[PDB]
């Protein structure tokens, strides 16, 4: 149920330089079908590897990685292609190039992200990202941004709680379209201000922070009354308080315009 | 199946042996959607059944679990029924004192602060059983309708059918998600048990006026507890606050709960 002409044989791609690593296997820059491109190449893990595909093949937007197709021969051949980005993460660009931007240059990206995040929410069967993050937010040489890596993304799915812990409620309950936008109000403040949310911890100190003590990064004049406003809603503990993306693409493009016109 | 329930049968202590035919049953005294429970007698003894309606595993998991309890504030394991899965049974003592739910919100019955206290430190003693065995048990399902009540005015947790044998990025995380990542500890139950300690004190039952699904929300997502009077003694109010912590990790464990309890009924 792959169509067919998103079958891949291992003959078509050209392998050129490793660009990742991990638990999974290796990425490699390379070839295919007339295309630079990103192969993730791999060594319970089928399953996996057969939902990313059948989201992947879903996709179309130009705020979204561009898919070219899996090769399914054999479990050892096992192997996903996308078009190649060749300006970078954005977590590279903030973090470790310290790349200047000025204010047009951030809200563009942050649009960018939040259309092909309103484009996953809202189709048929939509998607969640889940792993909605600045490592998975690539740039092209013009400025303009999308959101890459559906590794973690799934299909959103159609007496004693009175007495149940947090922690088992949140997993007895369904993951919702509200946690990618979570994600990327952090995403949003990470544009604006150029630092990592919670610089000085390691990840797992800095959920603990978010999730139980509630804190959440400053905020200060580095960010304007309407973005801020934003991000106060977009990481509310309360999904339900969370906008919707297109609430967030209006608001954001909203200031584009006025930030042009000034 | 017939290979669980076998290795079960070859497990289980020869007294524990049931048939359905030994047991008779009056009438029901607790609901849910794994079957029923009843009032009854077997081998001429009062007794409390549950009868059930996936279930070979649940059904041998928790005779399992029962057989290995051995402590006053615990349930007393009777017998189980395991001839085949339509006959499927869990006999244990019947406790004639009813549940701290009726006592609490159906009787409406004034306790004074001693006889609370000794109720809480009995369903602690229990919890901290369970939860210091060589396999800690959880019992996942820790409220007021599964903590029984002699006429002595001691307690036992009750029904083991949700119970256990306890086995990233993140930065970028929603909580709701991050919270998906760390499974089911002991700590789960403590939170429970801080809900029933203040059931217990006011008489009321957790958020009253919410359905269940409203009052797990407002706890989870809004952080909200239920109201502490400046009435409630400070020894307590402070194991509610931290029992209740959504940071399980800031949660104390049973043998504290117990050592804190025990010190308010020296000056009670
Ligand atoms: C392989 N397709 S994927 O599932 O979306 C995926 C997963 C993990 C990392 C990438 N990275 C990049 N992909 C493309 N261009 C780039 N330039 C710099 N990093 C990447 C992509
Ligand atoms: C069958 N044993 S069980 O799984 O632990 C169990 C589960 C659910 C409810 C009970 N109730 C009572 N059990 C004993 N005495 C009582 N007096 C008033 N209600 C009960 C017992």
């Amino acid at each position: 149920g792959l169509p067919s002409h998103f079958h891949l044989q291992l003959s078509e791609i050209e392998f050129h330089e490793i660009i990742g690593s991990g638990s999974f296997g290796k990425v490699y820059k390379g070839r295919c079908r007339n295309k630079i491109v990103a192969i993730k190449r791999y060594r319970s893990d089928v399953d996996m590897f057969c939902r990313e595909v059948s989201i992947l093949c879903q996709l179309n937007h130009p705020c979204v990685i561009q898919f070219v197709g899996a090769c399914l021969n054999d479990p050892s051949q096992f192997a996903i292609v996308t078009q190649y980005i060749s300006g970078g993460s954005l977590f590279s660009l903030l973090h470790e190039q310290k790349r200047i931007l000025d204010l047009q240059s951030k809200l563009i990206i942050a649009v960018d992200v939040a259309k092909g995040m309103e484009y996953l929410h809202n189709l048929t069967q939509p998607i969640i990202h889940r792993d909605l993050n600045s490592h998975n937010i690539l740039l092209y040489e013009d400025g303009h941004a999308v959101v890459a890596d559906f590794g973690e993304s799934r299909f959103l799915q159609s007496g004693n709680l009175r007495w149940m812990a947090p922690e088992v409620f949140t997993q007895c309950t369904r993951y919702t379209i509200k946690a990618d936008v979570f994600s990327y109000a952090l995403c949003l403040w990470e544009i604006l201000t150029g630092e990592i949310p919670f610089a000085h911890l390691k990840p797992a100190a800095a959920d603990m922070d978010m999730a139980y003590h509630h804190i959440r990064p400053p905020i200060g004049y580095s960010i304007p009354k309407p973005i801020s406003s934003l991000l106060i809603r977009g990481w509310n503990a309360c999904p339900e308080g969370r906008p919707e993306f297109s609430e967030v693409v209006m608001k954001l493009e909203e200031c584009l315009c006025n930030i042009e016109l000034m």
